[PDB]
This record gives structure tokens, C-alpha cells and sequence, in this order.
């Protein structure tokens, strides 16, 4: 496959890296295959891209069906029945005060971006604030609330007004819920008055930015200043919906809601497609004609997006994912005795992971995080990188994983630690 | 499907406007099924993004083959095949001098989202020029870029800067090539540096536009100023590209060259998919990470592309658009003489439009086009609004509809402009 | 001591962004006569800029700020005001072009005028669009830049500018742009870049500045007032080089019969003393919060005491009517100089604020050249002159409104036989 | 009484937005000594704002203004240019900290100071990025507004501000927030805003004026030129405020070994005229090509021949010295007013630059009523203090430089008493 390689070397541009040496050939539940017949367990899922499993039968058998009916339309003219079908049930298993509405999109960076839209066109206001290492996109909005300059906006610059970036509680790294409360205090301070600014742009649990876990300390406080001014609260659960942080939404954690929230990823369980669901006046500012997008609510997508919703409630992934995540906390926790770079892990259901930091200086060092990286695909098994210095695994399994499939890479992770 | 609509509005936003509110039930190459059975000719494709038809015998068995495959990967960690030489297949059939590369991702907006991207990083220009009337999405970049702004940002703003507009040349509307070389002239001269304009982004025929076709003295000048001021030509082919224009991409009727493409819809016949292609060099100015996207370059999507090039070529869509396109052209004319609201008949290929003025006056009436809009509803054609005071029909069938069904709806057509 | 010296020591201590025009250096100046360090007397076309309409040191704004001085002349103004700041503001807003009741605040310099006036503007509309138009100049500022049409050489190097911010077409029938061709291009900025409900001004020199001296006219000016009547943008008027009986009246806006909602002031508010202002509806002025508006500066004694006087001596010597009779003369001139001279393309402007334009005979395209080359030889016979336009191919012509009529002759022979050569 | 008929008449005819801190009027001022229009003679702490270090009307800065009025009060440096200009400019570049050949551009105000050192800055990196500080302050206009680590009042309702302007993190030792708070503030800015290699220049007064004269630690001015250097950043020091001996140095950044790449200058750089500057490397300064600096009143002949003799007085009378013993005295006495006055929480400042922070005793809480109440007492009792700080809680001391030690002394007496009760 090394000839492969330089194909696309040459035909595909160096903005688009890849991690893994290999090619796919076919992909099953949570087991990839190569070119070469190797076999490798995917802790990975596409980036949380298949909570349900490399192609699951359901809604395999639900794309196969909602092929042979039409597969685009353009929902804009045209409209089917499938996409009432999953806006009727994510606005009653959103938690979403009142009632919700919900439109849908085709990537994860446009529904953030209609959020962005759908927050101005509702309080008429241009500030949004995300925080350092929250990560919710590549378009230019997207990266301009992105919170990881490195390599995700290097080079694409200059980015607009009116965005600025507050500090994500993180008792791991010594900032408190009062450090990150005050940043944000620092910015209607400093950058932009609390009265100007549409929205405050947050990931329930931290994606890219390092698997760390907002404390309901943080979102009940984030609750009273939005309401306090005007600004609405938006929950970037593209990364941590859908099951596996142990419910259906990572902000059912908590006790206050989003006026809004964008999904994507395992949404569709492998398909293209994203989302917004929020509160139905909110929703509802856009005037007709304003939210749209060609591709938007694909229809085998939304079929899909449907099945992985029965797989949700009928082999019950939720309390699964509350089953793999702390057996996981607890192979890594003795570990944690045994591997002594091991500096702290965190997690909620199974999107659990772990960071590692050089014994001399507790700072950081993606490359024993990343000799990990080799060992385990060495062992086929594909670990993913994470964290604003590259020093932490994430473990993104599939919620379908067999107990079997688990074991093998959970004893086969205990190897790689102590090498 | 009274109850469905109501239903749809409870539970979905105002902001994604719909045209028709009947409901599909089935789709096949240009013949569409709705709630109650009845058969309507689409004339729409899902805005041009069906040029090979609702459910193409050769993509469906690339799609179904794909299936059996694997879901998705996120290139960004496992790559494909299938992914690379799409990107041969395309780099050696777009008309790009010298060597090309190609990066593929999901929906239109992205594609020339990245486009700008790859501008930005190649040339460390911010400023981007596009013209009123062009469309180029809905994401935030894209809207500014966008030169239409009821409906498609009204209450998005504020918009960044670096972004102007200049004059599409309508020669069949007073505004000559010098005229719109001027417009670019004072934007040079009051908005922005020329050495600070990364890009000029323009549609060969723009598509919300009125469906104006870019005159060749035009193209030309335009080579020459971006090569006068070290400017890039992107050229926006999402609509007009892949046969609709009688050739592959509508650059080809030209001798001009751009420097970057951005490709969508029609791309992968119904599945999401776009892409960018353009000089080696330029393309290859991001840096590694710096381009990406989960859901980019879809595998079904990747294995649909790859059918429809096998299509268009072996059906011959290039050389059938112009001869479905003329039939379509003549009896436009030749009810240009019985009925008066005919200003213009414009189009190339099968990218035909025709434009309704009022008889009394100079003042375009959208009812007219409604009305005509509304006689081709009841008499089973679905067909589109466009042009910026909406009097404009496009006319959007798939390239693969069959001679009588073509034969068919252009009777339907003539009867509706009669009376 | 010597001009060569100075010019090397000129270019060794500043830097090069900050031009230097003329080859000498001002010793005295008075009315509107400059002696050079040499000895050299020069018939000033100029006047800073149009800065000085009442003249080099005029007696009564010399006298005015000699008095000032022996009392204070600077105690910042949002921290202890005086009394003259309050009467100059008063008798501003009876004479300024303010449908209602109006309000005045003072700053330093011209472009911090415009500055707060888009800064009320923003305050009143809750708006973040402004439109100006092609050639226009506003201040050298981040945000007047941006509001300023000539990218070179204001905004080279500068980038990138805010958004919201676009550039119309000025209309200049002589050059082939209407009014309609004007408004079109507003209304293809709402179609294209920004809704008008989302604008909060219109900025527009009644008479462009530096970009050639163009006048609206009033079919431009009053489909502007409609415009932003329907749309509720404000329409502000950027009086800096226009005002002060530069034109004929005592604003350029009283040519219409249209009033804009701000204006901006300086230059020659006071005769050459550091001051600007900004005049409106007294609602919009006090749309901004105790607190928003301010500038160390601000409203400076002394230059408050010039504009005093400054507003005597425009009335006391009728200047306004001077403006008149100098520029109708002018314009007779450089007509009469059509005929000897085939490289005159156009002759407009209005009172005093005339200009000239050249073109190369071959094709009606711009002269430079020859614009220098007119320099060159009335600089030879003692006359400074300043170029505008967007091509520098326009000659303006911004004497001071005092200018003695003997000295006004003089200037006069050397126009005509420097357009003949 | 009479002062009431002109504060009606000032609010009838100026806008709510230029805010008045003293509800009567100027009549005579002379060096720290202020006579209103009632005849109450106040003892001024506030110098017009840090803008009279040399105080009102200084004998030797007026009859350097006098001279220049019979020669020429404006021509337009971009025109036709004079002597003083470039030898002030001549001054400053051998005066200021600035590591190798020195250029100086002069302008009028603060703000139009800081806008053209953002402009060179750009110039010379041709990246877009500006990083200012909480609580800091760089003037009212658009781009300055957004630099001004302060929302309210300076920006509320002027937005939308620019992109690629973020704040960092103010070192205050006295407030938890340490130099690697500081540091690391800026980190973040790299690793979430913008790229370090896309920041043309970072921008931070050495002692924030507005702030609440909080002085940069060594260690962080160290960390920030290191910074600068690996990125190819710009050190920028806005000594607007803390100019000219007011800190017991001519420059507050000649307090460190760091030599900052540019430097902007006003307020007391004339000694109560308006003028302003932007010293710093010639390679950087004349990045700018020519024509793109300029301004019309920039370089105003009598405030440069103010600042001449404001450079002279500085030297002549030890103005450096005066304000350390100044200052030193100060400390002294509100050190010892600390114990009969629970509320103060700090002393800060260097130099005549000192401050004091007032918190109410039940909780670390600012206190801006009881500093209103300190003010407002010693304003009954003839003495004018200003207030700062980002929550109104610090009483800032901006007494002339020139102040006679018994009027000193006796606004001590004042001082303290104001303190005890």
C-alpha cells in the first residue's frame, strides 16, 4: 500500500493530514479492516462518528429502504415526511425548557453556525464567547470560535469582531469554576459590553480541548449571568451526544438547560448529517428563507439518524456506556499505580480518557501520550490524540462493542503502559 | 398531509422555508412521486444537484457496493482509495494549468469555504471580492461572499470586512463588461488594496443570480487583473458544473483558466459531497491539519461521484445538455412572439433560464412568475424562482431525463404561458 | 540654518510616511503671504489646507488667543469646564443647518470629528453600518480610513479595515456618473453587502475635499435625506474643508434645502488653532452616556477663543460674499484660459472652492504631468498650489477668503501665464 | 448662582455624552493654582489630566507660545514644513529609550498618537494582530476604543469593534494577579485568539493611567520584550500618561532595561497644548510610506514650541527629582492616614505618578462612594482629585510637577484631614 501513499501525496493536498499509515477496506461494529487483512479493534468510532457501530444492521436495512424511496431532494422545495419525523423526537428528548423546534443540516460546523445565526437573528446582539480549547468547527466562524489556534487556524486569518475566548474550568490544571467565571467577567470588562454579546458558545465536556468536564458549579452559574444579561446559552454536544456520556445528552448531567444546542457526528451513525434544537421562540427569529442549506437533512441521513434513534432506547447504549466507561476508569486507575506518567483521568459514561505527563516537570509530553499511540495499533488497536498539548488519550469507542471486543483492547491497553 | 404540514411547523423552524408542501414519496431519474400518488416532472433536480437524475441505476449499485463496505472513517485518521483517485479522476478533467490537487468535503458552503482557506494561506491576503447577485452559501463567509441579501442574511450580521462586492455584468441589463470592471476598479481604489485581495470569487453562470452568463471579454480581463496583482480566480462551479452547461465544468467554454474550483451538488448525484481543485502549489500552501472535516469526503458519496463521471461520459450529458437546452431555448422564442412578458431568454447548455418583465412598464413581476410558477404546479412540473427580484424561471431538469418526458413538459410549458 | 540642511535633518530625525510637499521652510506667515527661512515671499493658494479661510494670524484670532493665553489654556474640559466652550457651542447651534433644536460638542481635529460623529450615530441607531462614498477623505484614523475612499495613499499598509463599512459612488456628471448612477450603487450596496436597516449613517462632503472638488448636487442630496428618511439611517455631513464660508455660505449644506442630521467641523472652525466639532439634532447628540464622549484636548481655550473670532471675522468682513467674488473671478480666469490652453477639462466648485481639471489632449485620460508641471511653474513665480482628484489631475484652489485683492491679481496673471506655457 | 446659569445653559446646548466632573467654571489658572468664576481658588491635583506636569501657564512655555504667534501659528507640516518641528523630533530621539536610530512623527492628540503607532506597527509587520490589557487606556476613537481595556464608559453603544484586538492580563501583585498570571494570560491569547506570528504589536502604558496606576513589574517587562523578540512582535509603551517626569524619570520605561520599539507621547509633551508623538526605531518608523502619516493640525507650530520649552523647563528646574521628592512626601502622608483610615488598601505609584486604593472594611470590596466622599471633601475644602481605577475605588494624585511646596504642603494638611473623618 506504500505506492498508495504517494498516490495521494500527489493528488490530495497537505492541509488534509492522516494519522494511520494504512487504508479502510470494510468496517464492522468496532473492528476496521486494512488492505492487508490486518484487524484493528476502533477505539476511535470516526471521532465519536459511531456511538452505534461501523455499520449497524438496523439502520443499515433503514439507508437500504430510504434508498430505493429517494436519496436527495432538496428539503427547501420538496419536503419529506422523514424529517418531521426526527424533529417531532429530538424535541421531546432534548432538554430544552418549553417547547422545542428543531432544523437540521448536514455537518457538525454548520450547525454551530446556524446556532450562531439563529442566537443573532434572536437577540439582534454580535458578541460570542467560547473558551480556550473548545473546538466547533473550520469555517470561518467556526475556527474563530475554536479555542486551538494550532494547526486549526494557522495561516487562515484575519477572523472577526466580537468573538473572544474565556478560560474552561479545569481543576486538573488549577483553574477553579471562580477562574473561569472571571474571565468571563474580564471580557465584559475589557472586550465587549454583557448586553452586546448573542451567545455563550460551550462544549458540555470538552471535545478536542482535552476530554475535561464542566461542573455543574460552572453551568449553573453560566445559567444565572445569561439570564442575568440577555445572552442566550448554547451546548456544543456534537462530540458528546448521543449516549455516550451515559443519557442521551451530556447536558441531562445537569440541572439548568440551553436555550440551544447543536448536534452532529453519531447523530446519523456514520452518515452525513447535523442539527439545532432549541427553544421554539428562539428557533423561530430566522425569517423564512434565512436557515436553509442544499445538502441539509440528507434523507438516508435522516433515515439513519432515525434507526440509531430506536438503537438508542431498545439495546439501552446509555446505561451500556456507564458499564464500558467505569470498568475502563477502573484498568486504568490500577494503572495508575503501575504507570506512574498517569497525572490524572477523567470522564463521564464511557467518553472517558486519560492524560500523562513527563515524571521531572508535571508538564505534558504528547510523545510518551503518543508512544502509547504506536503500541496499541502495534497491538491493533487505534487510540486517538487529544488536549491543548497532545498529552492525553481519548478513548472513542463504539457504544456496540462486545464484551469481548472490550476486554481484548483493555488488557491489551494495560500493555502499553507499562513498556 | 394536511395534518403532516402542521405537524412540520410545530416542529420545525420558520427559517428553513419551503416552496412546495406536498411530500415526496418516491424519486426516479426526473420523475418525482408525492403523498397522493401523483406523478410531477421535476424540473428542479434538487437545484442542479441531480444532473444524472433521482436514483441513477450506475450510482445506487456504487452506493449499495459502498455499504458493504464501511460506513465512514474521518479521512483525517484512516484514509480511502476511494477518496485519492476521484481526486486523479478530477484532477486531470478540470481546467487547471500545470499540475492539479484536489481536497473533497461535504456541502457546497464548505467547498468554497476552504477555497478562501487555501486563498488566504497561499497568498496571506484577507481580502476576497465577489458580485451582487452571486450565491455562494450560508455559513458565515459564505453569506458575506454572498451578494443577495434578503433572504439570506437578513439578521446574521455584522459581517466581517475585507468582503466587497462588485457588478456582474448583465449586458441584457444595461451593465456592460466595463461596467463591471469598473466596479472592481473602485473597489481597488476606495475599499481595498489590490495587493490585499487574496481572492475574486464568481460564479461562470450565477445561479440565484438570474442564471447571467459571464461574457468572455469579461473571464479574460478577469485573468488579467488577478495576474496583474497577484490575485487568485476561484471560480464557483457548485451549480454550473458537471455537463449541465454542455461541457463538463462551464470554465471550459472559456480559454481563461482559475486557479481554484469549488465543486458540489451535482457532484455526487444526490449524495453530500463537494470538493476544491486548483494549482498544485496554491492548494498545498495550508498547512498539514490546517484542512479537514469529519464527515469530508463521505464514502457513499466518494463511490456516487465516481459513478456519475462514469455517466455523464458514456451517456454523452455533454453533448445531450446543449441539444436539450436548444429544443428548450426555441420554444421559449417561439412563445416569445404570443406572449408579451418575455424580455430575455438566457442560458447555455441546459442551464436555461428565461426572465418576465410586466407589459406596461420595466418593472418584473414575481406574481407573473408565480402565476406561471402556479399553472406548472397543478399541471404536474416542478420548476424554481431565481434572479434577484425573483422573475426568473431556471430551468433545472436532470440531464437524463427520457425525450418524451422532456417533449411532455415543454407542452405543459407552452400551454401556461398562453394564458 | 540653510533649507538643504534642514531637509537633511528632516529626513534623518522623521519618518518618511510623513510627506513633505514644498522645497522650503516657513519662517513667518500672515494673511495669506509666506516668507520662507530664506527670504522668499509666496502668494499662499493653500492656507494649510483650508485651514486658514480668515487668514494667516489674523488680527482679531491673534488678539482673541493672546487674551486667552493670560488666562488658561488647558484645564480639560470633561473635568473643569469654562464658559467659552458653552457660548461657541451655542452659537453654533444657531447658525449650523439643524432642522430643530441642536447640540454641540467640541474635539481636536477633523477626524476626530467624524470619529464622534459615528460614534453617536452607533449610540442613537444601535447600528453598525457606514456608507461613504468613492474619493471621499475623512481623517487618517483606523475607523476614518475606513470611511475614507482613496486607498492610496491613506490605507496602504493600514489593513485590514473593520466591516460594515462600504464606499457609493460620488455622483460627477462630468465624468459620466449621475445621480441615478449614484444611487444605484447605495442600493446595490443594500442588495449586496448590508441591509439598510442595519446602516446607521450616510457620510458625504457636500463638496469632496481631496477628491477634486466634486459638488452633490442637489438632486444627489435630496434623494440622500429620503433615502435615510425611509431607511432611519442618519445623514452626516462632513463639513471640514467646506465649512466656514469656504463656499459661498457659511456651511456648503445651506446650498440645499436639505438638513442633515450631523455635521462635522475643523480646519478652518479656528483659523488655524487646534479644533473640531461635531453639530446636530439634539436628540441624536445625546444619544451617547455621560462618560462616552470626551478627548483630552477636547475643545482646546485657546482654539474655542480663535473659532470666537473666527466667526466675528467672517461676519465683520463679510467673507462668505469674498468667497463669492473670489471664485466667480476664478472661474473666469481659468475659463478664459479654455481657449489658450486645450489641456482644461473641467472648471467647478463652488464660492471659493474652485478646482480645475487637466487631461491629456491625446485621450480623455488624466494629466498628472501637466497638474505638476502648472505646480512646478506657479511654485517658479512664487504661488502654492495644491493637486487633488482621484487621478491627481485637479488643481484646487483654497486661498484665504482675506486674500487682498491686489495680491488676489497678482495670482491671478500668474494662473494665466502658467496655463499657456 | 452664576455658575448655575451657565451649567443650564452647558446642558442645554452641549450633549449628556461629554460628561463635566465640576459643576463650576474656570476663570484663571496658574501652575497648580485654579480660580473660578466665583472667585474660589482651588489647588489642582490633576494638572488638566497629567497634561500640566510644568503647570498652568508656565512663565517660560507661555512666552515660547507668545513668540510663535507673531510668527506663524499654522501651515500644515505636509505642506510647507518649519524648523521646530524637526528639531523637537531631535530632542525626542535622543531623549527616548530606544535601542539604536530613534524617528519621531509629531500629531495632535493621544489617541491620534497610539492610532499612528498601530499604523507603523502594521506597516512594518503587515500582520493584523493588536494585544492591549484589562483596565488599560489608549483613547476614544474606534481602534483606541477597542485597545481600552475598559467598557464602560469608554465603548458602550460605539461597537462592533474590530477582530484581532484581545486583551491580556494587567500584572497586580496587590490584586492576586501575578507577572506569570499576567504571562500566561497572553499565552492563551496565542493558543485561542490569534497566532503570535499574526500579532503585529503588543500595547501597554508602563503604569496604567485609567487602570488605577498599577506599575508593570521588571520581570514582566523583561518577559514581554523576550516575547516580543521571538515572535517578531512589537514592544509598544504608551507613555501618554506617564510621560515626561511625571514617574521621576523623562520616561517611565527608562525605569527598566527593556527598550520598547515604539513610544507614544501627549498630554504633558506641551504642557497644556495640543500635541502628540510616536517615537521609536527608524527602521520601524519608516515602514509607513510617504503620504500615509499625516493629520492637518499634526505638529501644531505653538504646541511644539511649547513642548521645546517644556524640555527646558523639565531640565532647568529638575523636574525628575521634584517629583520623586513629591511623590515621596505623598506616600509619607497617606501612609500614615492609613491607620486612622481602614479604607485604604494600597499605595501604589512611582514618582509623582502615586495612587491610593480604597476598599470597605466588612469585605475586600471597592469603595468608589467612599473615594467619591474623599473627593468630594476635599474639593469643600479646595482641593481637586481625580479618580481611577477599573471599580472607581483609587484616588490617583496628578498635582503639577512646578507645584510651590507650601501649596503642597498645604494640600497635604487638606489631604489628611479629608482622610481622618
Amino acid at each position: 500500500s506504500s505506492e498508495l501513499n504517494q498516490r495521494r501525496q500527489q493528488a490530495t493536498p497537505r492541509g488534509v493530514g492522516v494519522m494511520c499509515n494504512y487504508f479502510v477496506e470494510k468496517a464492522e461494529n468496532a473492528t476496521l479492516w486494512d488492505i492487508e487483512g490486518n484487524e484493528v479493534i476502533d477505539f476511535a468510532a470516526g471521532i465519536a462518528v459511531l456511538n452505534t457501530g461501523h455499520r449497524h444492521p438496523k439502520v443499515v436495512a433503514a439507508v437500504a429502504d430510504q434508498l430505493q424511496a429517494f436519496t436527495h431532494t432538496a428539503y427547501q422545495i420538496v419536503p419529506y415526511e422523514s424529517y418531521v419525523s426526527l424533529a417531532e423526537r429530538i424535541n421531546d428528548l432534548a432538554p430544552i425548557d418549553g417547547p422545542a423546534k428543531t432544523a437540521f443540516f448536514t455537518t457538525g460546523a454548520e450547525a454551530v453556525e446556524n446556532a450562531v445565526k439563529i442566537a443573532r437573528a434572536y437577540t439582534g446582539r454580535p458578541g460570542l464567547i467560547t473558551f480556550g480549547g473548545g473546538f466547533h468547527g473550520r469555517t470561518f466562524m467556526t475556527m474563530a470560535l475554536t479555542g486551538k489556534v494550532a494547526p486549526y487556524k494557522i495561516g487562515f486569518g484575519p477572523f472577526p469582531g466580537s468573538v473572544y475566548h474565556g478560560v474552561y474550568p479545569n481543576a486538573a490544571h488549577g483553574v477553579t469554576t471562580a477562574d473561569a467565571l472571571k474571565s468571563l467577567e474580564r471580557i465584559f470588562k475589557a472586550d465587549i459590553a454583557p448586553d452586546q454579546v448573542a451567545a455563550i458558545i460551550l462544549e458540555p465536556i470538552q471535545g478536542e480541548g482535552g476530554f475535561n468536564v464542566a461542573p455543574a458549579d460552572f453551568m449553573q452559574a453560566l445559567r444565572d449571568l445569561c439570564d442575568t444579561h440577555g445572552i442566550l446559552l448554547i451546548a456544543d454536544e456534537v462530540q458528546t451526544g448521543f449516549a455516550r456520556t451515559g443519557k442521551l445528552f451530556a447536558m441531562q448531567h445537569y440541572e439548568v438547560k440551553p436555550d440551544l444546542m447543536t448536534m452532529a457526528k453519531s447523530l446519523a451513525g456514520g452518515f452525513p448529517l447535523s442539527g439545532v434544537v432549541g427553544r421554539a421562540e428562539v428557533m423561530d427569529a430566522p425569517a423564512p428563507g434565512g436557515l436553509g442549506g442544499t445538502y441539509a437533512g440528507n434523507p438516508l441521513a435522516v433515515a439513519a439518524a432515525h434507526a440509531v434513534l430506536d438503537v438508542i432506547a431498545e439495546e439501552q447504549l446509555c446505561q451500556r456506556a456507564e458499564q464500558l466507561g467505569s470498568h475502563l476508569q477502573e484498568v486504568l486507575n490500577q494503572a495508575r499505580a503501575t504507570c506512574p506518567a498517569i497525572v490524572d483521568v477523567r470522564g463521564r459514561g464511557s467518553m472517558v480518557a486519560v492524560e500523562f505527563n513527563d515524571p521531572q516537570t508535571g508538564e505534558p509530553s504528547p510523545e510518551f501520550t503518543r508512544l502509547v499511540q504506536q503500541k496499541a495499533q502495534e497491538n491493533g488497536l487505534l487510540l486517538l490524540s487529544c488536549g491543548v498539548y497532545g498529552n492525553v488519550i481519548r478513548f472513542l469507542y463504539p457504544l456496540t462493542i462486545p464484551d469481548a471486543q472490550f476486554s481484548k483492547a483493555l488488557d491489551i491497553l494495560a500493555r502499553v503502559l507499562k513498556s
